């Protein structure tokens, strides 16, 4: 299957060629890379290697969406990884909340990932579970970003194909069940507030992995969306320390 519709001003993927240290990072489920370009940009202005790519079905329409499972969404971020391995001796991956679900499956099936960052990812989210409760439309409308700073907007579809909830909590349920697997040093970022993913979330994170340096770092200015709230500058300057400190 191939996106029918064209890709949106501002949903492009980032790369840029620097150093032999890379980073990967991968945005959100209906998000684009608008949501990763700050951090990406901080990371190639300090000299690494950055692949930002854009998720497939996404970016585009909601329609293109509605036609992919998680196994394209995958495949959107080992596409990544592979940009990268052909550039790199060493590679970190970071994520913003699905894109740390991604961060998370990548570091469970490849064994030269030097560290993840997942922020905000989700492995569990029992109200998504609901069975499948009653018959839901086929989308659901989007009310706005969980953002605390009011003057950003985020580029994501308006529209949630609940088709894409299935394919959404599959890959949460099979990332869960293989989290033993990851062991690269890891580096936690978890809201205190979050009204989308249920902040216990980086908890079982952090006791699934068999990572032997692992930590938590909890956001206390930011809601869901962090890459782009107030503790953005934080996140980007703890990030930074932990690249430097495995490399
Ligand atoms: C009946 C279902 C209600 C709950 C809907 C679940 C939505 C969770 C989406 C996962 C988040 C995502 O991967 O990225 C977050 C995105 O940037 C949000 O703007």
């Amino acid at each position: 299957m191939s996106e029918q519709y064209p890709v949106l001003s501002g949903a492009e993927p980032f790369y840029a060629e620097n150093g032999p240290v890379g980073v990967l990072l991968v945005h959100g489920f209906t998000g684009t890379p608008h949501s990763m370009r700050p951090l990406a940009e901080a990371y190639a202005k300090a000299g690494y290697t950055v692949c930002l790519p854009r998720l497939k079905g996404h970016g585009t329409h909601y329609e293109d969406m509605e036609r992919t499972t998680f196994h394209d969404w995958v495949a959107s971020v080992e596409e990544g990884y592979g940009w990268l391995k052909q550039r790199c001796q060493t590679i970190f991956v970071t994520g913003l909340s699905m894109g740390g679900t991604l961060t998370l499956y990548l570091a469970e099936h490849h064994p030269d990932i030097c560290g993840i960052v997942p922020i905000n990812a989700a492995v569990d989210i029992p109200a998504i579970a609901a069975g499948m409760g009653g018959e839901l439309p086929r989308y659901l409308d989007s009310i706005g970003s969980d953002l605390k700073n009011p003057d950003v907007k985020e580029l994501a579809y308006e529209k949630t194909p609940t088709a894409s909830l299935l394919q959404l909590a599959r890959l949460m349920a099979q990332t869960k069940a293989k989290l033993d697997r990851i062991v690269c040093p890891a580096l936690i970022f978890v809201s205190d507030e979050n009204h989308v993913v249920p902040p216990g979330n980086a908890d079982i994170i952090f006791q699934g992995i068999s990572s032997t340096e692992k930590e938590i770092v909890r956001l206390r200015n930011s809601y869901h969306v962090a890459t782009l709230d107030y503790d953005q500058p934080m996140i980007i300057e703890r990030s930074l320390e932990f690249f430097a400190k495995h490399a």
